[PDB]
């Protein structure tokens, strides 16, 4: 097994995790995948000769294997589902293709909702938001293929996006689920309805997993990456 070192974006002390949803996206794949591997943390304003030397693009997340550097968080994630395989590593894909999008346009509505500073958008832009998490809780009521005719009729049950296991589309969206609810919490009174049955039980099985709880960057961290856009609307 050749060295696995991933290469992520530091906090506030320059030290710590800070808030990338694609280094923990990469964090989750690598931990669920259950190989070998370092996370080294880059303070992005005082980068080290090593990593200035691996990476002169400055791209960050970025990973090292064996001697060769990979950049793009989804051509890296695809690398590992491919070299990291079975019988050694579990395959992480998904069976069904709209796992891989289920979710994908909450992080846009939240970037829109959260940078905004026209108070006359304000409504407009969380009701895009609510609404974009309204698909996604949609998808996670819907019973997949697995559970056809499978307890409420037409409810589904299972824990994740694709079924009982994490797969690289959790990995995906967890992360930036994570943001939002933080930043939304913090900046603007925030949070996902309850009603959103299938986005709560989701969140629950996911925090309960510790590939995604611990891989999350501290509250503070996201919430100082975050303030200055968010404190904007006055
Ligand atoms: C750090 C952390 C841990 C955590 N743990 C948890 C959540 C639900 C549960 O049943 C058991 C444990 N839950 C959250 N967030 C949360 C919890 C429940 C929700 O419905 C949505 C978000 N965040």
């Amino acid at each position: 097994q050749p060295q696995v070192e991933l290469f992520v974006k530091a906090g506030s002390d320059g030290a710590k995790i800070g808030n990338c949803p694609f280094s923990q996206r990469l964090f989750m794949v690598l931990w669920l995948k259950g190989v070998t591997f370092n996370v080294t943390t880059v303070d992005t304003k005082r980068r080290t000769e090593t990593v200035q030397k691996l990476c002169p693009g400055g791209q960050l997340p970025f990973l090292l294997y064996g001697t060769e550097v990979h950049t793009d968080t989804n051509k890296i994630e695809e690398f590992l589902e491919a070299v990291l395989c079975p019988p050694r590593y579990p395959k992480l894909a998904a069976l069904n293709p709209e796992s891989n999008t289920a979710g994908l346009d909450i992080f846009a509505k939240f970037s829109a909702y959260i940078k905004n500073s026209n108070p006359a958008l304000n409504d407009n832009l969380e009701k895009g938001l609510l609404k974009a998490l309204k698909v996604l809780d949609n998808y996670l009521t819907s019973p997949l293929p697995e559970e056809v005719d499978e307890e409420d009729e037409g409810v589904s049950q299972r824990k994740f996006l694709d079924g009982n296991e994490l797969t690289l589309a959790d990995c995906n969206l967890l992360p930036k689920l994570h943001i939002v609810q933080v930043v939304c919490k913090k900046y603007r009174g925030f949070t996902i309805p309850e009603a959103f049955r299938g986005v709560h039980r989701y969140l629950s099985n996911a925090y309960a997993r510790e590939e995604f709880a611990s891989t999350c960057p501290d509250d503070e961290e996201i919430e100082l990456a975050y303030e200055q856009v968010a404190k904007a609307l006055k």
